[PDB]
């Protein structure tokens, strides 16, 4: 599991590059340089970066000399400008502050650009003792690290339906709930409300019929909400209100990962369950974290995972 | 049993697929080259390539190079386009996410093409140790046993049928079930059920004579089941557990169809038409397996079994 | 838990050693050339060639015509000694009717050589369209599929354990038990009588107190049948007489194993468990063959797994 | 608290040894290069292998050309003197099959020393792009896997104690238990026994009156059962009887720790706990693996910690 | 029998270890250099030397002029190196204060290193009238008399067995004899104790098996000692309360000894009888001198030999 992270090179950044993918693994850090073993069906780099938005996450790049003066490529002529063309694509599939690079001492390329920091290091032919290169892995670490429990990835469709889903679901059951004197749930009154977020571990085709039968099978009967229209809900019968919930919003994230890659196969893929799984970790990082914003909500409101 | 897989090499890479079809029947997958036993009665490989489809089900290749220059062929002239014209009626006969291709580094065939990769191999006389080719060819058997666990057919008359039959009739009677209370059938109620499905090894002739003679004999009882439009007959057995039965009363359509699929002159059944009968079973089997599969209401109450 | 062929061959010839490698495997034959990750170990071939006997059942080498006529040779200061001297070796630790060979059809080395026939072949560029290569493994495959259940000849200790085992308690107690009604077994009467033997599923130190143990579970008795000396075995307590016994000369068997397999290390290995394993199933093969031979034991006596 | 290795090397060959440590782990064993900050109370690197006999499990050391070619050197008048010294003390006070050794393609050091594959490696700039090299320390690491569950070779005595406590109580014990039904145990009967044994988390000078406080703790009678001499054990007061113990033998391992350092120095440190716990945790691996072996404890004793 | 010195000199100080040896015997220390006769299937000295620890104790090294300028070597080469290699592993296999050395003046090795002093001394063709050796060879011996009964060997398995033994259990049966007013011993009351160890003369293979048949043909009884578990000893009768044991606890030094020396070799070996008495002198030394020190120890127990 854990984040992805890619180091780019066009034939010669390997080794350099290497030791922060070393450093990082051992950090847990599934760090795949650009030929471990995906890209190899991609003849070329290009098509790969053309897919690391939402596949390899965060990302770094390294640049040396040894490519920088001349030589003839296959796919493109004067390689010289691919190094280039690799960073800004880099940076273009993934956005500011969650793409980062570094650069040789010298590379043709200036120290800052786009209000993003890219060093230049030394040669240092064995890199364990240059403890300049190595404050910047250590602040990258942690740099990602707060990064995977911050989803700022508002563009991407998964966080959106998070948002919708938190603030026009939750929040708004949450405070209806504080209204009326306690509460006024199937008769009996009832005096505190813990909110329980079921999410599926995969959603495969629909959702409403998957929250139906796990509502059916665990003997939860319905609830009014009356908040513009009333919510209808779940409550457990065994006053301590756990109410519980499944969210209904990610069949959009369904169809949307069905459509994202062209699929011609019937049932699910390894690579459909892996975007599946990432999408789905990324909606519930954002919905702990818009939880986690709302004094209303600190407590009230838990998600947890079946 | 298992998967049939087919490779195509013109004069003179056959020994690089001999190896690939070492490796693949190392793998548990039956592999057929050109020039095996069964095309030998036919005259040349091209009525082999018209007769491979649903016939050997996936399909390789290895594209070569010492037969790239010039040299004369008997059913053809300038033989030299055939290695692409095998690779594109090859690409043609089976579909796409059904025919793969390995090549030289260099080899005068397109890089990729169609959606279907195909990675580049060096000569390497010393084959077995060849820890390129030997990847690509673990890729393409993990590739493969992804695609026998998931039909991707729907061109295929079998698979039509196994899509109809789950929406029409299992995820009807399904959706029907979770609609009163907990049970009603046949007066009695019960609490839950668990619809079988039973798909016969073979179809013999007709398939709703078939089905009243094996519910004469197993002493199973007829239940109405009233959907939202038309009611569905089902039968539910008596010995609370609600145990529904059916078999695919649709079968004897993929029956006839492969009855016309190959000229049968012959009365009585007959060794090709059982393979081509298995054949299609099997995928309606898999196609059926995978929707129920998908759909939640299916997944638990849905059980798909051979008698 | 199949028959294992051990594979010789130079460093120039390791081609055919592959595709021999495989031939076999297509029959269900676990074949380990000199070059796996298991002689890594191991410095050179002679080492690994020296202890081939009992650790790799058969075996069958392969002689090349470029190891053969012209190199510098690390071990010797000839590879032409050296490739005689691998076949020597091997031919010794193996003997007669126990290891192959194959050659090319220009090389030296003489068709017969003490026995077992040597073959002759071609470097024919990829092997998969060799017939003669083909027809001489395919008779090697059927040389060891028809020498699998005939046993030994006087090799490792598990036949002539089993050998001595039938001929001093089995057809004894059998001859015993036959000599008369089986009426007295203790005072009660029995007509029909089955000896079960169990062999014990792995050689563990000292084998009686494991007998013992086993036999106490099932609350065993013990008989007084008499045959020179009193012969005392266990029965399950009248339609047909069942007795029980299990091999006790299995520890010195076990024994041997540890002194063979030279040991400071406290415990056990990989390689014990093999060799253990091997000669169990040895020991069995021989004894369920021997005790299906004759008539006495042949369906009187049954031999299964605890 | 896992596995230990130490790698030595030169002050040239410094990035060699950082390299094998990232090597090894990413394969999960803790390493320790000279350079740490644990050597610096030692003052030469020949003090800090004064100590390595036992402290740092399996080692492996590393020569490059030009360490070994020319230099002045301090302790020495030669740095070849120096790194060959060096070399033999390591290989001295860890032995065979607890050793290992890498050297430069130009290293002068001989290809066998009295043993051990010496492996061989090149100065290939950043070594992630070294599959020779990569391929040797894969084979150390499965060598080193599936060695450091075995046991010892007549080392450190936590295997000796462990040999001699088994031999001389366990087995003893449970042979006089299982060889009549288990009926007296004063007065009361309880057919079937189980041995528990605990071993203590860690080694207070004196044992026997940890065991008696222990004991103690939870209301346990002392018993006899006869056996040379008649065994006397603790019992736990009856379908499946249960009898206690924890080494009483461990005291002797006390008091040779605190005699291997130093007199003067009063209270423990956390490299005495580092290595009294590890060779405690040694002795307890010998004594399950020695059990597992055996027969009559392989399901009737336990081991755990207290 | 006495102590048993090797000394190692490569070719060039034979006729100087000759001397060694010679004035090493004046004080009664037999003294095998590395090529006497045992080293004979040994075809080299470091095969000898890898079984150097606890089979020939002390170790003497002698450094020549004659190889330390240049020669092609066998086994290594520049055979400088060889000769350090030697110092190096022979100080690794017995450690500091269990190894000298002598130098010649000029020799390439420190005056002082890891804390041994390695004294100068010229050539002295003729040697006997040399006042600079003969006074380093009497401080060494009068640094190796005081070490036969300091058995400053905890890293050893017989010295930590003994300490065990000691501080187990002729600790305990002392703290319990004086106790109660006088005697309580199988109900007779006695005035003062003498409690006897047996060290025996051979391991055997179980000193259990081995206690029993001694003790019963002198008609010894059980007897029944209270102190956390209670003592079983053994008691004669024909007051002066002569109590007798074994030590039972030889066991494990036995499976050290079996299982140090690779053996596929069955029955007893010269090398094995001599590890057996160089094992049982060291552990009746350490314990001897355990018991002297003691105040309730130096009289009541005293150590006998049949
Ligand atoms: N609760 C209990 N545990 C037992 C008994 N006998 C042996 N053990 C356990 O087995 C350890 C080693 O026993 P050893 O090899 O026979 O060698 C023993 C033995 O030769 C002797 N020894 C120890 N305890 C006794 C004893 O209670 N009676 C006698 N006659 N000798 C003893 O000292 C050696 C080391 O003893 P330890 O340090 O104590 O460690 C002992 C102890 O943990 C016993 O009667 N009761």
């Amino acid at each position: 599991m854990r984040t992805r992270i890619f180091i780019g090179s066009s034939k010669e950044g390997l080794k350099e590059a290497n030791y922060v993918k070393s450093r990082l693994e051992k950090a847990n850090f599934e760090v795949f340089i650009w030929n471990d073993d995906i890209f190899k069906p991609n003849k070329n780099t290009l098509e790969t970066l053309l897919n690391v938005a939402s596949l390899f996450d965060f990302g770094i790049m390294i640049a040396t000399k040894d490519d920088f003066t001349a030589s003839r490529d296959d796919i493109f002529e004067t390689v010289r400008d691919n190094v280039v063309f690799e960073f800004g694509l880099f940076l273009g599939r993934l956005g500011e502050n969650r793409a980062f690079a570094l650069q040789e001492n010298g590379a043709k390329l200036p120290s800052d650009l786009l209000g993003i920091t890219i060093p230049k290091f030394e040669k240092t032919d064995d890199y364990f003792s240059n403890y300049n290169l190595n404050t910047e892995i250590d602040n990258i670490i942690k740099i990602i690290n707060e990064k995977i429990s911050l989803g700022e990835l508002g563009l991407l469709p998964s966080t959106v339906l998070a948002i919708g889903y938190y603030e026009n679901f939750v929040s708004t059951v949450c405070d209806a709930l504080h209204s009326l004197p306690t509460i006024k749930l199937n008769g009996i009154e009832y005096k505190d409300f813990v909110f329980n977020i079921i999410i599926p571990n995969d959603l495969d085709a629909d959702i409403k019929r998957r929250a139906q039968i796990y509502f059916k099978k665990m003997d939860i009967h319905e609830v009014k909400i009356d908040t513009s229209f009333p919510l209808y809900l779940q409550i457990d019968e065994e006053d301590v209100a756990v109410l519980y919930d499944m969210p209904t919003t990610l069949g959009g994230i369904d169809k949307a990962i069905e459509m994202y890659m062209k699929k011609g196969h019937i049932g699910k893929t390894s690579q459909q369950q892996l975007l599946e799984e990432r999408e789905l970790r990324n909606f519930k990082t954002t919905l702990i974290n818009l939880i986690n914003n709302n004094s209303f909500t600190k407590t009230f409101v838990k998600v947890i995972e079946e």
